C-alpha cells in the first residue's frame, strides 16, 4: 500500500487543504481507492471542547462525533467518506497510554518517546487502512496531511514516526510532499526566495527526503527562480512545482497537468493505470469552468454574520454558495455584515458602518443569516428578520438564528414582548425557546443533538419537501442543544406560522415555514455539509432561483436536479 | 464626434432678420476646438474671423474673464466704442484674477460637507448656495465636495417604500462634519 | 560606549538599511557621536571583485577603495564619513589569520573558533572606536549591522563574538534590535503570524535576548496582534514597533516617535539628552515632508536601462532624484526602459514592447542613461543618444554612456561609420575610445581610475562650471578605466564638441559639452555619491530645471544652491 505524507512548510492556513487533496481525486477516477487521514498537533480537541463560532466550525459530515474542519477539502472533490478514526490528534494518544499503563501492556516498566511513541502511531495506520469505505476493497494509496508549521515541539513526534515508517515496507512504498511558501512583497520587486529554503532545511534535519516541492506563490515566476531551487534543496529540476494564488479552489487539479508532474508519481511508486484521454478524466474538471466563468447574472447576495470580512469561521459557507451558482450561470458576489453593528448602539457610537451595511443588504434579495456567538449580537439580527417578512425578501436560516426568527414573530405579528429564550434571559415569564436534552441508551445527564439522527416530515405540501422528491424520513446532521416548547406552540397553529419539520418523537421543531411569504424556510440542520459538485444541496437552489425570480418555473419541469 | 455645426447657424440667422448686427461672436462648447471649425463660421454667420471666441465648459465661474484674454478680444471693444482706457499691466488688473485661483488648485484638505435639501442632484433653487460656499472654502484651502440629499427620503414612508436610497443619503451625511440645511417646500 | 546591534530577519532584502540608520540620525543631531560599523557575511568581496551592474553597484562614497551598498542609507540621513574598516568581510579576515600564523602570533599552537575566533572580531571593534570621523573626539553609540537572514552558517560566528561581547562590558553598555517580517498574503486575510514566530526563536538559541522587537508588515495592525507576540517572543509589551510599507525612506523616524520608543533606549543605556522640542529635531524632519507631499508640477523622467523595472542595480539612482525634486516642488515619475529592447532585433521579434519604451521616452524632457554591463545593449543606447541631440532634448551621462555618445557623434555629425572603442570590438581602424590605465607609485600593471581622484577645469563659460560656485579643482570619484585617445580629440575642436572637463596630465577628457544645444552635458563620475537632503547634487538640479525650462532664471539670481 502507498501512502503520500503532507507536511507543513512556512505558513498553516494560505490553504493547504486543496493542495493534498488534489492527488486523490486525480486517482480516484483512474480505479483506485484513496484515504484521508488527518493528523493534528494540537493538545486541546479538534472539535470537541473547541468553540463554536470563533476560530473555527464543528465539522460533522457523515460521523458519529465531530472531527477538524480541514477534513472537507478532502470529501468535496473525491466521493468517499471518513470516520472519526481518521483524525488523530494529541490529545487522544494520551488517553490511551494511561489505559494501557493501568492495565500493564509495557511489561510494568517506563515508557519514553522512542520506540515507545514511534511504534504506536503506524498502528493506527494500519487499522484505518484494513477498515475501508462503506463500497470497496482495499484502498491502494493514502493521503496523510498534518496541521501546522515546521519545526514546533508538536510536530516533532510526528516526523520521527514517519520516518521509521517508510524504513519498514519497501523504498517505492512511501513518497513526500513539501509545501512552501514563497513571500514577495510590494516593495521589493525581486522573487527573494529565502523564507523557503530555511523550510526545506528543517525538514532534511530529521531524516526525510523532499521528494514533491510545492511552493506557493502570487504570480507565475519565470526560469531563473526554479534553477536556484535545484541547487539549494538539492532535488531534481523536474520536482519543483510553481503554484499561485488561483482563482477559486477546482483551478489545482487543472495547474499541476500542464506542469508535467503526474507521471513522475507513476515512475516513482511502480503503479498502473489505466487512462482514456490525458493522466485523469477531462470530462469533468475542465466542462466544470465552463460554466462559471463566461456568462453570468451578477447576483448579488448579502448575508449578516461576525465578522465583517472573510475568516476561519466562515469557510464551509462560501463553498457551498459556489457549487450552487454555476447550475443556473451566477457570479459568486458576498459581502459579510456584522451583526454587532445593527444595534441601537453602533448608531449611537459610530453611525458611519452603520448605515453601510443596511446599504448593501436592502439592494440584495437573499438573505442567509447562520448563527452567532453567546448574546454578543442578537438584537442585530432581529432587525435584519423583520423585514425580510415585510418586503417579501427571502431568508434562510442555518442553525441558531431560527431561535431570534420565532421571538421576532412573536413580537411584531403576535404581541409578547416578554417571551424570551433561556439561553440568553432564563428569568422570563413566556419561556419560548427552552433546553431540551436528550437521554439516549447509556448516556448520562444532558446530552446534545449530534450524530446520526433522521427526521421525519409532517405536512405534505411544502417548498421544501418537493426539492428532495417529495420523500418521508430524511437524515441530517445536527448539533443544536435548545428546542422549542411544545406548550406555546398552540398559539402559532392559527397564524401562518406553520410547522412543517418535527423530529421521531413529534416534540421538537426544526423545519418552519411562513403562510403567504413567497419564499420564507427556516431550518435547523446544516444543509452545506451535504452538498457536492456533483450534487448541490437542494435548500441553497431554492435561494438562488428566488433571488432572480427562477424558482416557479423550476417546479414545474419535474425538478432535474431534486 | 464630428463637431457638426448646424443649431448655430439657426440661432445666428434669426438675429439678423430684424436689423440687428452680430458683434460678439460667443459660442458655448464643450472641449477647445482647432482652427477648421473657427473657418466655418467666418462665412456662416458672415462675420469677421477675429470676432468668434471660442468658449468650453470651465471648471467654475471665475474663469470667464480669464478666457476673453487670451483670445484677443479686449482690444476689440476698444476700437468699436473709441474710448480711453488707463491700464497699468495688461487690460484688466492682474493682481486678483490669477492671485485668486493661486488659492484653490493648489493643495486641498479635502472637506466633506453634506447638506439636506428637496432635490437629489444640483438645480435651479440651489444656485445661491452653491456659489457662497466657493467663496469661503478658498480662504482656509479647502476643496468643493457637497452632496445633495433629499428631504422626502429621510421620514418613515420612504424605508417602508425604498430603502434603498434611505441608507445611502444617511451614509454621506454621517461622516461629515458640517449640515447646513436651507428651507422647503410646504409641509 | 554603547554599542546596537541589529541582526537580520526572515527576508535579507526589505530595507534593513533604513530600519538602523533611524536610530543614528535621531542621537546625532543631540549631540552624540554616531559610527556605523557594517558586517558582510558573504565569502566573496561585497565590491572589489563583485560584477559591475548586475546585482549590485560598486558603492565608493568619501573612500580609498569599495566598500557595500549598505552604507549609504547611514551616511545621507546623517552627516559623518567611513573608510574601509567600518565594512568587515569574511574573506578579509581569513587573509589577516594567515599572516599571523606565518609569522608566529599565537604560540604555534593551532586555532579553532572558539576562542580563538571571536576574541578576533572583538579587536576590530576597537580599532573604529578609537578612530573616529575627522573633526570630532571619542563616539559614544555604535551601530553595528549584519546581511543575509538568520540561521545560516556564514553569520554563526558573528553571533558567538557578539554573545560574549557584552558580557565584558556592564549590562546598560550594548543593547540588540531584531528586526523580522510579517507576511499576510491576499489570499488569508487574516494575520497569520508564523514566520515571525520562528526567526526570534533562532536567535534566543545562541545566547542573546531580543530588545527592540521590529516587524515589518504592510499595513498598521490593530491591537489584538501586539499582545499575541508579546507571550510568544516572552517579551515587554512595548517593545513591540509595528512597521508598515511606507511612501518613501524619510518616514521611519517620523514612526517610531508616534509609537513612543524613543525614551526606551535612555532608560536602557543610562545616558543624558538636552533635547530642544521633542526628543530629536522637529524642525528638519517635519519641514522635509512640507515639501513633497504638497503640490506637485508632475515632471515626466524616462530613462533608458538595463531592466524593465526597479532592482538592486539602481539603487543610488532613484534616491538622488528624490532629494533634488523636493526643492522645486516635483513628483517622483520614473519609468525604466531596456536598452536591449531598442534595437532592429527587438524589432523584428517581439515588437509589443520596442514600441512602448519609445513612447514614454519621447514624452519626457529628460534623459540620464547610467552604464551598461559589457555588449549587451549598447545599439540600443545609440538610437536613444541621436535624438536626443536634435530634438533640444536634455541628456546627461553618468558613466560608461560617455563612450556611447563620442561614437554616435562622429557618425551622424563627422562621418566615420569604422570609429568603435576597443571593449566592443578592438580590431578597428579609428581607435576612438583605448583603455588608458595609470601607473601609481608602488603599484605594478594596469590598475582602474578608483579612489581619491582630483579633477582639473579647463574652459571659462561653462554651464556645469556655474553650479558648483566658479571653482578651479573639484575633487570627485570614479571607476572608469577607459579613455579618450588624444590623437582623434584634435577634429572635434573644429565642431561644438569641447572639452571643458580634463584631469591632472591633461590626458583624459571626462566633462564634454556639446555648442548650441540648450542643455547637452556628459560627464565620466557620478554625482548621486556627493548628494545629500542638506544640500542635492548640481548636476542633478541642471536637469530638472531644464526638464520645466525654469534653468535661465536660476543662473540670474545668483544660485541660492551652489
Amino acid at each position: 500500500m502507498k501512502y503520500i505524507l503532507v507536511t507543513g512548510g512556512v505558513i498553516s492556513g494560505v490553504g493547504k487543504g486543496v493542495i493534498a487533496s488534489s492527488f486523490g481525486t486525480l486517482l480516484k477516477s483512474c480505479g483506485l481507492d484513496v484515504t484521508s487521514i488527518k493528523i493534528d498537533p494540537y493538545i486541546n480537541i479538534d472539535a470537541g471542547t473547541f468553540s463554536p463560532y470563533e476560530h473555527g466550525e464543528v465539522y460533522v459530515l457523515d460521523d458519529g462525533a465531530e472531527v477538524d474542519l480541514d477534513l472537507g477539502n478532502y470529501e468535496r472533490f473525491l466521493d468517499v467518506t471518513l470516520h472519526r478514526d481518521n483524525n488523530i490528534t494529541t490529545g487522544k494518544i494520551y488517553k490511551l497510554v494511561i489505559e494501557k499503563e493501568r492495565t500493564g501492556e509495557y511489561l510494568g516498566k517506563t515508557v519514553q518517546v522512542v520506540p515507545h511513541i514511534t511504534d504506536a502511531i503506524q498502528e493506527w495506520v494500519e487499522r484505518v487502512a484494513q477498515t475501508p469505505v462503506q463500497g470497496s476493497s482495499k484502498p491502494q494509496v493514502c493521503i496523510v496531511e498534518l496541521g501546522g508549521t515546521i519545526g514546533d515541539i508538536e510536530g516533532m513526534p510526528f516526523v520521527e514516526a514517519f520516518r521509521q515508517f517508510q524504513f519498514r515496507v519497501k523504498r517505492e512504498n512511501f513518497c513526500l510532499a513539501h509545501v512552501s511558501l514563497v513571500p514577495l512583497p510590494k516593495a521589493t520587486g525581486e522573487p527573494k526566495t529565502k523564507p523557503t529554503q530555511s523550510s526545506v532545511r528543517e525538514l532534511r534535519g530529521c531524516g526525510l527526503s523532499p521528494d514533491l516541492i510545492v511552493c506557493r506563490s502570487e504570480k507565475p515566476i519565470g526560469l531563473e527562480v526554479k534553477e536556484k531551487i535545484s541547487n539549494f534543496c538539492h532535488v531534481g529540476p523536474d520536482q519543483v512545482i510553481c503554484i499561485h494564488d488561483l482563482n477559486s479552489i477546482y483551478h489545482v487539479p487543472l495547474l499541476m497537468e500542464q506542469n508535467g508532474v503526474i507521471e513522475y508519481l507513476n515512475e516513482r511508486l511502480q503503479l498502473n493505470i489505466d487512462m482514456s484521454k490525458r493522466t485523469k478524466c477531462l470530462q469533468q474538471w475542465r466542462d466544470l469552468a465552463r460554466r462559471t466563468e463566461t456568462v453570468r447574472r451578477e447576483v448579488c447576495i448579502a448575508v449578516v454574520g461576525k465578522y465583517t470580512k472573510f475568516t476561519d469561521s466562515y469557510a464551509s459557507v462560501v463553498k457551498a454558495l459556489q457549487h450552487a451558482a454555476l447550475a443556473v450561470n451566477r457570479k459568486l458576489e458576498l459581502v459579510f455584515i456584522e451583526s454587532c453593528l445593527l444595534e441601537e448602539e453602533t448608531l449611537h457610537s459610530e453611525p458611519s458602518k452603520y448605515h453601510k451595511e443596511w446599504q448593501k443588504l436592502c439592494d440584495s434579495h437573499g438573505i442567509l443569516v447562520p448563527g452567532g456567538f453567546g448574546s454578543r449580537g442578537m438584537e442585530g439580527k432581529i432587525r435584519a428578520c423583520q423585514w425580510a417578512r415585510e418586503n417579501q425578501k427571502p431568508l434562510l436560516g442555518i442553525c441558531l438564528g431560527l431561535q431570534a426568527a420565532v421571538i421576532e414573530f412573536a413580537r411584531n405579528k403576535l404581541g409578547l414582548k416578554d417571551a424570551n429564550t433561556t439561553e440568553i434571559d432564563p428569568n422570563t415569564a413566556n419561556a419560548l425557546v427552552i433546553d431540551m436534552p436528550e437521554h439516549h441508551t447509556g448516556q448520562l445527564g444532558g446530552t446534545m443533538r449530534l450524530g446520526k439522527r433522521i427526521t421525519v416530515f409532517s405536512d405534505g405540501p411544502s417548498v421544501i419537501r418537493q426539492l428532495y422528491g417529495n420523500p418521508k424520513s430524511v437524515q441530517e446532521r445536527h448539533r443544536h442543544r435548545y428546542e422549542v416548547n411544545p406548550k406555546y406552540v398552540h398559539l402559532l397553529e392559527e397564524q401562518g406560522m406553520r410547522f412543517v419539520g418535527t423530529d421521531v418523537d413529534k416534540t421538537r421543531m426544526e423545519i418552519i415555514e411562513l403562510s403567504g411569504h413567497p419564499y420564507f424556510v427556516a431550518t435547523q440542520y446544516h444543509p452545506e455539509y451535504l452538498s457536492r459538485p456533483l450534487k448541490p444541496s437542494p435548500p441553497f437552489l431554492g435561494l438562488i432561483l428566488a433571488s432572480v425570480d427562477r424558482l416557479n418555473q423550476y417546479i414545474q419541469r419535474g425538478c432535474r436536479l431534486s
